[PDB]
């Protein structure tokens, strides 16, 4: 359990493989891990693959199983829908650039506009963890003038989720897709 420093992308996937090794996640050192790497944009280029109208979604790592590392990608304006995570784990760090999140409550099942608990300003290198039991939420890179990149750990890993509209509260089934997967675009 003596957790170091990754010292590159690919040290830091070996750490986090050991980290998974289990059934149980210790979510507070897998979060002082991911924090720990410095974002080095040579190590990640490959496979950070803008679209232009939405974001992306990137995979690197399928964390033999336990867990799905993935790269996000946020053109100017690019945001996510308000979504769940599906009973999983899900840690955000920033690679490049900015993203705002946006926390909501559970809705009840009264149609009724969803309000923001709060929001937070996330900066290079910082790191956000959420799951169903803390809230759901809305990343979004609300810059006009620099794309933002992300490090996304999923755990378990799913494609599958609920995106709920901000007015309403109503969801709506989703599924997930990799715009590229282990630096191959796919279709
Ligand atoms: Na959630």
């Amino acid at each position: 359990t003596e957790l170091l420093k990754p010292r590159t992308l690919a040290d830091l996937i070996r750490i986090l493989h050991e980290l998974f090794a289990g059934d149980e996640v210790n979510v507070e050192e897998v979060q002082a891990v991911l924090e720990a790497y410095e974002s080095n944009p040579a190590e990640w280029a490959l496979y950070a693959k803008f679209d232009q109208y939405r974001y992306t979604r990137n995979l690197v790592d399928q964390g033999n199983g336990k867990f799905n590392l993935m790269i996000l990608c946020w053109g100017e304006g690019h945001g996510s829908s308000i979504h769940d995570h599906t009973d999983s784990h899900c840690f955000l760090k920033l690679l490049q650039g900015n993203l705002k999140e946006t926390l909501f409550d559970w809705p009840d099942k009264k149609s009724n506009e969803m309000i923001k608990k709060s929001e937070r300003t996330l900066r290079e290198n910082q790191c956000a963890y959420i799951n169903d039991s803390i809230g759901l939420h809305r990343v979004e890179n609300v810059s006009h003038t620099e794309p933002a990149v992300s490090l996304h750990l999923y755990s378990p890993p799913f494609d599958t989720c609920h995106a709920f509209d901000q007015r309403t509260g109503h969801k709506n089934k989703v599924t997930m897709t990799f715009h590229s997967k282990f630096g191959i675009r796919t279709p």
